[PDB]
């Protein structure tokens, strides 16, 4: 069968969700399905402006009742109404906040699923011990660790934040580090070389593009990142309290309250203030860190992508009769 995913690569994709879904198909139903990201039986939109038009194309031909049209919402809160369309067979929601929002849009209960934000199946294989993961990455085994990243392209004031962290997580009365940093620069090669060439006074590992994010996050105790939905969902599955340091205008604004309101992290654009929060969490406010970690795990939706595609399967199995 033919699976057609569509998405605006013009930055906001969401690529991460599209590939995660494709990965889900291949791993679950094998060659039974054949998927393409961008003659389809099922059609998936992971974008807030590829609903109406792509739908009118199926209404003004009558190919609607033929092929299924779903939607995987990627904002986590305070969405843009354009995700919601009555002519949608199913609208997958990453949270109750959004589901209850879809209800207001007038989407019937049979049109709404709340499985969570789809994360790579390759991510969701379960936890390895923290000591082992750290050893594999060349990190110190015992020091609490903050993961610092900025999506696939390594955006954000990463260097300034790393510097602030280096000064903030060094105890000058024992003359040693009380914390450590794992930096993932993604595809930002320029940043990777800059950071790698500097001497850091606490343990700092600089990586480029990571494919086994699950392990990197598993090695750490909290995370600093821009408010990307994919990273947020991944961090919560790994019980990582989140310090959001900013967001891409329009695309990622609604994700901030989802983290803060649910007790899963904090927001701050100041490298210095961020480093203060981490030193606090790694020191006198460790209790708070654990509580936020627990909050994150309770909201984590590791099986999201599986439930979504299976529901997509049971859908095509019944539209072709
Ligand atoms: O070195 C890297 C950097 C990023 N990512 C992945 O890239 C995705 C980024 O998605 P997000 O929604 O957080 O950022 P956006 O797609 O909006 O740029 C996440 O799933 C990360 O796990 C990765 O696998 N390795």
């Amino acid at each position: 069968k033919k699976v057609l995913i569509l998405m605006s690569d013009t930055g906001g994709g969401h690529r991460a969700s599209a590939e995660a879904i494709r990965a889900a198909f291949n791993q679950e139903f094998g060659d039974e399905y054949q998927v393409f990201i961008t003659q389809p039986d099922i059609i998936i939109s992971v974008h807030p402006l590829m609903q109406h038009v792509p739908l009118r194309v199926l209404r003004s031909k009558g190919l609607l009742k033929k092929i299924v049209f779903t939607t995987v919402i990627t904002d986590l809160s305070t969405c843009h109404p354009t995700w919601f369309h009555k002519l949608v067979t199913r609208c997958y929601c990453p949270s109750t906040e959004v589901a209850k929002r879809a209800q207001k849009a007038g989407l019937e209960t049979s049109q709404i699923k709340v499985y969570g934000l789809p994360v790579r199946p390759s991510f969701v294989k379960p936890v390895r011990p923290k000591v082992e993961l750290r050893r594999e990455l060349g990190m110190d085994e015992n020091l609490p660790a903050v993961l610092l990243m900025g999506g696939g392209e390594g955006m954000g004031p990463i260097e300034a934040t790393a510097r602030a962290l280096a000064d903030a997580l060094y105890d000058k009365n024992l003359g040693e580090a009380v914390g450590q940093v794992l930096i993932i620069c993604g595809r930002n090669k320029k940043l990777q070389s800059k950071l790698s060439s500097l001497d850091w006074k606490i343990p700092v590992q600089v990586k480029g593009f990571i494919t086994k994010m699950e392990e990197c996050m598993g090695a750490c105790d909290c995370i600093i990142t821009k408010a990307g939905p994919g990273t947020i969902a991944e961090a919560m599955i790994r019980g990582l309290p989140i310090i959001l340091n900013g967001y891409i205008a329009g695309q990622e604004a609604g994700n901030v309250p989802y983290v803060v309101e649910n007790g899963c992290g904090k927001f701050s654009k100041s490298p210095k203030e961020i480093s203060k929060i981490v030193a606090d969490w790694f020191g006198p406010a460790s209790k708070e860190l654990e509580i936020m970690s627990q909050n994150a795990l309770r909201l984590a939706k590791p099986e999201a992508v599986f439930k979504i595609v299976h529901d997509m399967h049971e859908l095509v199995r019944k539209k072709n009769s």
